[PDB]
Order: C-alpha cells, then sequence, then structure tokens
C-alpha cells in the first residue's frame, strides 16, 4: 500500500523551523523525490531570521522514504510501508567537541505532497566553533546509514557519523542518533539490519539573492542479497 504512493515523482515541501543558541530561523523547501531512481531535487530557502550555522548542518534534518529499495529488499522499507499516515523522525546530533541538534520531524503526505515538518533546537555551540563560526565548506561527502528495527517502539533505530570538511582541510564530525515511530495504527514493515548508501551534491541557483541551498541525493538501500 504505502509503497504504492512512490511508484512514481512525488512532490515534497520541506519547513523547518529552527533556534541554535536562541538565534530563531525558518527554511523552506520544495522539489521531487523519485524513488525508483533514489533521487531527489530540492531547493531549500531561508524564509527568517539569520542562518546561524552552515546550510551543510542542516542536510540530513532537511526524507529517507525516498530512498530506492531494491526488488530484493522491499519487505525492509519501514519508511514507505508508514505511509501515508507518515512517521515520526527524532534525531539528536552530537559535534565532536561543540553543541549538539534535536529535532523531531513528521513526514506524512498532505495530499498529493510528501511534507517533512521540522522543529530544531540547538544548544551548547561555541561562539567561534565551526559551526556558529561557519568555518565548514560548502560541500558533502557520501555515508552510510545504520538501520535496525526496535520492535518495542514499532519503528527503527538509526545510527550513523557525518563527516563536514572544515575551510581549515580537517573534519568536523556529527555524531547522528535517530528514532523513526509509526503516526498511524496500521501495520509496518519492521526490516532485518540494513544500510543506506547516500550521496549529496549542492549548489547555488544564480538567480536567487535570499540564502538558499539546492541539494541533489541518491539514496540506495544495501546490505541484504
Amino acid at each position: 500500500k504505502g509503497e504504492e504512493l512512490f511508484t512514481g515523482v512525488v512532490p515534497i515541501l520541506v519547513e523547518l523551523d529552527g533556534d541554535v543558541n536562541g538565534h530563531k530561523f525558518s527554511v523552506s523547501g520544495e522539489g521531487e523525490g523519485d524513488a525508483t531512481y533514489g533521487k531527489l531535487t530540492l531547493k531549500f530557502i531561508l524564509t527568517t531570521g539569520k542562518l546561524p550555522v552552515p546550510w551543510p548542518t542542516l542536510v540530513t534534518t532537511l526524507v529517507q522514504c525516498f530512498s530506492r529499495y531494491p526488488d530484493h529488499m522491499k519487505q525492509h522499507d519501514f519508511f514507505k510501508s508508514a505511509m501515508p499516515e507518515g512517521y515520526v523522525q527524532e534525531r539528536t546530533i552530537f559535534f565532536k567537541d561543540d553543541g549538539n541538534y534535536k529535532t523531531r520531524a513528521e513526514v506524512k503526505f498532505e495530499g498529493d505532497t510528501l511534507v517533512n515538518r521540522i522543529e530544531l533546537k540547538g544548544i551548547d555551540f561555541k561562539e567561534d566553533g565551526n559551526i556558529l563560526g561557519h568555518k565548514l565548506e560548502y560541500n558533502y561527502n557520501s555515508h552510510n546509514v545504520y538501520i535496525m528495527a526496535d520492535k518495542q517502539k514499532n519503528g527503527i533505530k538509526v545510527n550513523f557519523k557525518i563527516r563536514h570538511n572544515i575551510e581549515d582541510g580537517c573534519v568536523q564530525l556529527a555524531d547522528h542518533y535517530q528514532q523513526n515511530t509509526p503516526i498511524g495504527d496500521g501495520p509496518v514493515l519492521l526490516p532485518d539490519n540494513h544500510y543506506l548508501s547516500t550521496q549529496s551534491a549542492l549548489s547555488k541557483d544564480p538567480n536567487e539573492k535570499r540564502d538558499h541551498m539546492v541539494l541533489l541525493e541518491f539514496v540506495t538501500a544495501a546490505g541484504i542479497t
């Protein structure tokens, strides 16, 4: 059923309400996802406030239902099975030697559109650290995202480490702890252990005057065979 919502291109909306060290800001995104290819095309714009953190630090927060699950792994796609009612995605992101983000998002269909609505709270960041200091390069690495079932919560537990390249030529690590729980009461797929292989390319719209991020992502599930 939920799988059948993803047989072609699906429009996406994203809304983020952010507060990092008391600096408040809002981000809106739009574009589309095609789970057939595991491909996301999105543009994010700062709608309110000044962006207090580098755009790359927000990529993981700003829809893993668009992951490509190969035919042999379709019994392991929690993200789609939760749809259309959707899932709650919660994270803590620990920036090594710096502050942490705590996020709560609802990912669900609002009519014909997959919508990611997020609240982010960031605390205990250093004024002269890599995040508030804006020392991260505008680029993104490929990552593996590790997934296991949480039978107790009728969802999944997700863990991974993001590597943010610093302008100095070193790496700022961001340790992600994630849990996903269905919104609806209906049955969901609890997967065997597996991962998502992710690739992200960040760019700018030459015609866009506001602070913004254009993002292209490819995501494929693997690890079962």
